[PDB]
Formats: C-alpha cells, structure tokens, sequence
C-alpha cells in the first residue's frame, strides 16, 4: 500500500504512532497549532461546534487517509472544527503542518500519494453535495445509510448490516441538518414499513441498497469512480 | 499571492500549451462525454452544474478569475465524476491540460505543483464550509449563504447597497444553487428578505443592504472568506 510505505516513511522519519481510545480528540476547534494528520487505523468524524452548542457531523474519516487543518503555502488555519475517535481505538501520526512540505519536497511518490487523497476529497465532498441538496432531508438521510452501507456495512443472512457500534438515532441526524431528534425518528420508521431498513442487534440492517442508492446518485457513481472495490464488494 | 498563478500561466506557454477562448454558454466539459483535465481557468467566470435524469439542475460552484478545476485524477487517469463547465461571462481564457501530462508539468517544478496543492486545499475547506452552513437552516440558511458568496465575489459598492454584478442571476438560478427547482419556494425566501430590508430586487439586478443578517446564517462561509481570501473580505468590511 502507499499507506503502508507512507507510515514506514513517516517512522523512518522520527514521526511516531500515536493511540487513541472512543470519544479522544485527535484535534479540537480552539487548538491554535494546524496539522496534517496522517489517520492509519481506526474511524473518526470531523465536527464543528456552533456559538451556542449545535454540533454538526461533516463527515466521517476510517483506514488509512490524510486530514489537514492548515494550509502548507500559508500555514494558516483552513477553519476551526474537532476529529473526534468512534472506534474502540485508532491510530495516527500528527505532523506540524510546518514540517510538511519539507518531508513532501524530499520524496514525491509521497506527494504524489496525499495529492491523490486531496482530489478524492475534493471529489466525495462535491458528491455529497450535490445529493444532499436536491430531495432534501429524505435524501440526506438516504444519503447517509448509502455512505454507511459502502464504507462500513457486512454482508448478513438477515441484510447488510452497518458494523457501528454506536449509530445513534440524534447521530444521524447531527450529519443531516436534522435539529429534532423525532424528525429522524420519522423518517427511520419510514423507512422500516417500506423494508427499506430493519433494527436490531442495537444495530441498523438495510435490505432495499436500490432504494437509498436512488436517493443518492452522484455518491454512488463515486463509490464506483474512486472506490472500485468497495464499491464491487456490494454490487 | 496571485503572482502565482500569472507564474503558472506563463510555464504552461514556454511548455508549449496555449490559451483557449471560449463564449458566454459554451461547455468546456460536460456530464454526458466526460474527458479527463486540468483545467487552468485564467480569466472569465464558469459554473460548475449537475442536471439529473429528471431535468433537475443543481449549481455546485461558481468559479472565477485564475483557479484550477479537475475532472480525472492524475494517479489512476479516470474520471472524478460527471459535471459541466459553463461560461457565465460573455469571455473566458482557460488552458485545457491533458491528464496524463499534469504529472510530467508537475513534476519538473514544484512551485507549480504546490501552487495546485494550495488551490484544491482552498477547494476542500470551502466545501466544507459551505456544507455546514447550507445544512444547518433549511432552505433559508441555503439561500442567504449564497448570497453572501456572490456578494463577495461579485458585489460593488452602490449609492443603493452592494449590488452583485453578475450577468444573469435570476430567482430560478439562485434556486439552482439550493437544490431548488420551482422558482416559488426562491421567491417565497426572497420575499422574506425583502419585507425584512435585507435585500432590494432593481434594474434586473439585486443589492444587498445588510450584509451583517446574511453572516448569521452563513457562519462558516464568511471565516472561509476571512481566513482564505482577506483582500476579498476586507473590500467589503
């Protein structure tokens, strides 16, 4: 893998791994030193905290990818959010976003490697875009469970079940922009009559991936476009 | 700096890739037969468009003035997703570079490269942005975050307000921008702003007279404009 060779290049380099138990944050929104974090194992969402206490979910972030917090040109803050760890544990290698593009400059198959992460962001955030706009809150929330499915689902004699330890139901809703935790509740239930989803195993099990995959096109054909085999793995 | 990008221009002309003009509603790419590029727009302003099956458009971005738009990726040389790029001013310059002559161009100067690197980060945390802010108020919140956008991008100090200078822009193509596709639920949040003195609709064109009710609802957006394009946000204050 680049990711394999990318951490041997970083350890080579005096850069170290470092653990992180559920619910630690990798960095937070009123730290003023900017990174590029280097995520190699376990799974993350980036989150932004309102004036008042809204919490938003911009997105999730598993495997082995790159998430930066300032820009190299400037070294100046892209903006303020958290990454925050879900999984039982993760791993990570920070880098001073002022050390960065030294280590870049010196071997670029490894530039090459976080340009190639930077367009497949670029990408998937457009994706996302476009399919949570049009359809509205059905849409997103469709939208949501696809990305789910794809990224972090298992096939199951009962479905395809999303292997989350956690989902909650207010969680949905915080990566929609859903305020009212009985919106969500609608819409899942919704969903369950038309045999679209099923609950159990404190668990969410989907059974019409047609349906959701309806809902959310673009992300689809990006799963298919940039993800190849976890894409192929469902389909 | 931008000093940057006239630098870009001028490597791309020794290395032997010339301007291209295009006119007011040509397509320099499109959805139905993708091709794989750099683009290198230089002069002019585009907008980056979806239309689904159903006839439903949806305007992604608004781009302007030098910035680089891809649609393959330089590692694999496949398509990043089918889009169109339209032309909004009646000219624009751009510089169409094959995909699999980016690496080759990149890797001869780095200057060029991070130059590039720069301007997809700027991409990532404006789409981010842009999402927060789009989610978090319904359709309201959607409308008044573009607004404030073309208001900084476009907008000109008037006796009558900060009037967005924009060739078209209509109700139906501020609606495009929201996944909005009835013009009455644009005009149903235009009348809002209206009877509350926000904005005021003249000559074909809308002026915008409080700036600061359009940066509650687009938080995010208006730090990007901060922390990403100062000489942009300080123009207007």
């Amino acid at each position: 893998a680049q990711a394999e060779e990318f951490k041997k290049y970083l350890e080579t380099n005096g850069i170290k791994p470092k653990q992180f138990h559920k619910k630690e944050l990798i960095f937070n929104q009123w730290d003023p030193q900017e990174y590029c974090i280097f995520l190699y194992d376990g799974i993350t969402k980036l989150t932004s905290i309102s004036e008042n206490g809204t919490i938003m979910n911009l997105q999730y972030y598993k495997g082995a990818f790159v998430i930066m917090s300032g820009f190299i040109d400037t070294e100046t803050s892209v903006g303020y959010y958290n990454l925050e760890v879900i999984s039982e544990q993760a791993t990570a290698y920070v880098i001073k976003i002022n050390e960065l593009k030294e280590l870049l400059s010196k071997n670029l198959t490894h530039f090459f490697y976080v340009f190639q992460t930077l367009q497949k962001q670029v990408s998937y955030s457009l994706a996302k875009f476009n399919d949570f706009s049009i359809n509205g809150k059905l849409g997103s929330i469709c939208s949501q469970l696809l990305i789910l499915t794809y990224v972090y689902g298992k096939e199951t004699p009962d479905g395809i079940k999303i292997t989350l330890d956690n989902l909650t139901m207010q969680e949905l809703g915080y990566s929609s922009g859903i305020a009212h935790s009985s919106a969500v509740s609608r819409i899942i239930s919704k969903l369950k009559q038309e045999k679209v989803i099923v609950y159990k195993n404190s668990c969410f099990y989907v059974q019409n991936l047609d349906y959701l995959k309806r809902y959310a096109p673009k992300l689809d054909e990006w799963f298919y476009l940039a993800c190849p085999a976890t894409w192929g793995k469902l389909n």
